This record gives C-alpha cells, sequence and structure tokens, in this order.
C-alpha cells in the first residue's frame, strides 16, 4: 500500500560524490591500486569504477563543453 520510492542504483550518492571529485583532483587515468582502494572505500565493485571512468573518458571526448 505504497509505491511513491526506489532503492538507489547506480553509484550511491555518497559514492558519486568522491568518484566525481576523485577525477577534479587526479583525473580520468585510475590503477590497479587505485581501484582496490576505491573499490574497498567506496564499497563497490571493480567492474563499476572501470565503467565510471572509461565512461566519462568519452564524455570529455564526444562533447565539447564543459560546465
Amino acid at each position: 500500500n505504497r509505491q511513491k520510492t526506489r532503492p538507489r542504483t547506480k553509484i550511491s550518492v555518497e559514492a558519486l560524490g568522491i568518484l566525481q571529485s576523485f577525477i577534479q583532483d587526479v583525473g580520468l587515468y585510475p590503477d590497479e591500486e587505485a581501484i582496490q582502494t576505491l573499490s574497498a572505500q567506496l564499497d563497490l565493485p571493480k567492474y563499476t569504477i572501470i565503467k565510471f571512468f572509461q565512461n566519462q573518458r568519452y564524455y570529455l571526448k564526444h562533447h565539447g563543453k564543459l560546465k
């Protein structure tokens, strides 16, 4: 008797905030140790990190405008 909310999916809010900052600080080129640490810290799988950075890597390439 209640359907007005759905569980969070595709990286949590806390994970996105830290992940986004990682790119602004470090960049779009993580390492094996970076994923192992981030995956354990953010509590997210390994593939989730590769897809995240990999996807964003095209965002800057394709789209030619920031902000």
